[PDB]
């Protein structure tokens, strides 16, 4: 066995004052992370400049949480084309909360994703279930749901910029993060139905990252697991032992 | 006679790189403004600090095109407390494109509205009728009940920070402008009703600004009426024409 490159995302959702994320900016910046990890920062789009400015370890890179996919009369909204050109090429799409609040249906995220792949993005696509789908034996019919809703409106070549985050619905700011063993029976059949559907070429390459309640003391327990490839968090990316959670994928 | 302070605000909505912000911003900063105006430039979250960095013109402030009451888990969003503390404490709330898009209802619009003051920003609060309910003669039922509706949620000292914005949907972005005569009976209608409802010493102050396809050319026939108290402005916005839709207010 080999496990592709893995990733720990800070998603920092709607968080953040200027004073705090310089303290928390120069705390990553001084960690020195000694294996090959990919580091993601998703700052709110107010903070993008000021992230940019100070942010030097070189294994991060800057990401948004959200985007649509053209520019235009969308007020409120920012694009694709204006984080690009800002510099910024990582995007978070159908996150939870957005999915729950905001209206993203699956052909909603789907249609993003498309977007984002065909604009050169790699995208963070999050998918999941909640604690009533869970109890009905749902899970594996609504996690391959939403991800073949997406898988629809991609080609083969696409695949290589999209990196999957389950984050079932009932461990998002909970405190009750999954088992390292219901986590790895989903990874294994999202793994599978990528390796039937798409291709063993993309399976082996895919990275699928764990979110929900992630902290520094559960994160190489859920690491160990074959079908893991590192972690979406949210409340622990706030702190400075987002350190161990990175360390945590080595 | 004599009309409160105007002013003019532009909506560059989901619209700008790096390099054409800077040449706009250049546009702006070199015009001498000679009249008291309030203006206003609201960018993407994203181009805010850049905004802030070039745009030197004491006549001007820079406002949100959205935001939401708080922070805490709401990724891809951006909050009140957030965008307070980096220096910005305008906002417009409840545009067109977020009631229609996003899923904005009047008590959301409301509900933002109200929290925006109790944080102490200067809100440009949008309202207006679609093309159907103008042909069914429910213009003045519809501007009221939208504007009832903010007014329930809000404290008579609120008012001197709310700024009202008629847009009839059919003029926004579409060319087709209101005459100056549609937009000043509506202008009356909701300054009576602010009289009648909230107070007259109020309704003496507020500002009470026509948006929709206003451009350098017609700006002066509308700012001549007297319930028109300057302009939301989208496309015009973009281009170095926005110099003398902010002169028309003389």
């Amino acid at each position: 066995s080999a496990k592709p490159q893995p990733i720990a995302a800070a998603n920092w959702k709607c968080n953040g004052t200027t004073a705090s994320i310089e303290k928390l900016v120069q705390v990553f910046n001084e960690h020195t992370i000694s294996h090959d990890v990919q580091c993601v920062v998703a700052p709110t789009f107010v903070h993008i400049p000021l992230v940019q400015a100070k942010l030097r370890n070189p294994k991060y890179v800057i990401s948004a949480q959200n985007a649509i996919a053209k520019s235009g009369a969308f007020t409120g909204e920012v694009s694709m084309p204006i984080l690009k050109d800002i510099g910024v090429h990582w995007v978070i799409l159908g996150h939870s909360e957005r999915r729950t609040y905001y209206g993203e249906t699956d052909e909603i995220v789907a249609q993003k994703v498309s977007e984002a792949c065909k604009q050169g993005f790699m995208v963070i696509a999050c998918i999941g279930e909640t604690l009533q789908q869970r109890e009905a034996n749902q899970t594996a019919k609504v996690v391959l749901s939403q991800t073949s809703a997406i898988a629809a409106k991609l080609t083969k070549d696409a695949w290589n910029q999209v990196v999957l985050a389950y984050e079932p619905v009932w461990a998002i700011g909970t405190g009750k993060v999954a088992t390292p063993e219901q986590a790895q029976e989903v990874h294994l059949l999202l793994r599978k139905w990528v390796s039937e559907n798409i291709g063993t070429d993309v399976a082996a390459k895919l990275r699928i990252l764990y979110g929900g309640s992630v902290n520094a003391a559960n994160a190489a327990t859920l690491y160990a697991k074959p079908d893991i490839n590192g972690f979406l968090v949210g409340g622990a990316s706030l702190k400075p032992e987002f350190r161990d959670i990175i360390d945590a994928t080595r």
